[PDB]
């Protein structure tokens, strides 16, 4: 089954993303973006509706990190050191997993600064569900 997780963004960031999540201990990387890994760098080093990257030069690389519960189901979101932090419901959050739910705002980053590019990632958790 594929558990899913809908992200609207609330502040004009970044469009709509609908994101498989991977079973623990696998999961799924939240931040910015002639080889054997061309056609999976390729896509992976995109901003696309199907995976965790975010044009915003606030975030870091490795940022948060989404996993998902096989016994439960359950959606979770931790930070991964980021310099800017991550922030659920507005509570800044750390390396520990916290849940997250239908309802709930994820924000990536502070930002000193509102201008293209520069603004903080804000994500409305609109759904959750399986295939």
């Amino acid at each position: 089954m594929a558990h899913i997780i809908i992200l609207k963004s609330m502040n004009a960031t970044f469009e709509t993303k609908f994101l498989v999540v991977p079973f623990k201990p696998d999961g799924l990387k939240l931040g910015r973006p002639n080889n054997s890994g061309s056609k999976r760098d390729l896509f992976s080093q995109q901003v696309r509706p199907d995976n965790g990257n975010f044009d915003s030069r606030v975030l870091s690389r490795n940022h948060a990190c989404l996993s998902c519960d096989p016994t439960s189901g359950k959606i979770y979101i931790r930070d991964l050191k980021s310099s800017n932090g991550t922030f659920v419901n507005g509570v800044k959050i750390r390396q520990n997993d916290v849940e997250l739910k239908v309802g709930d705002m994820v924000d990536l980053g502070t930002d000193i600064d509102s201008k293209f590019e520069h603004r903080k990632i804000s994500a409305y958790v609109e759904e959750i569900s399986v295939i």
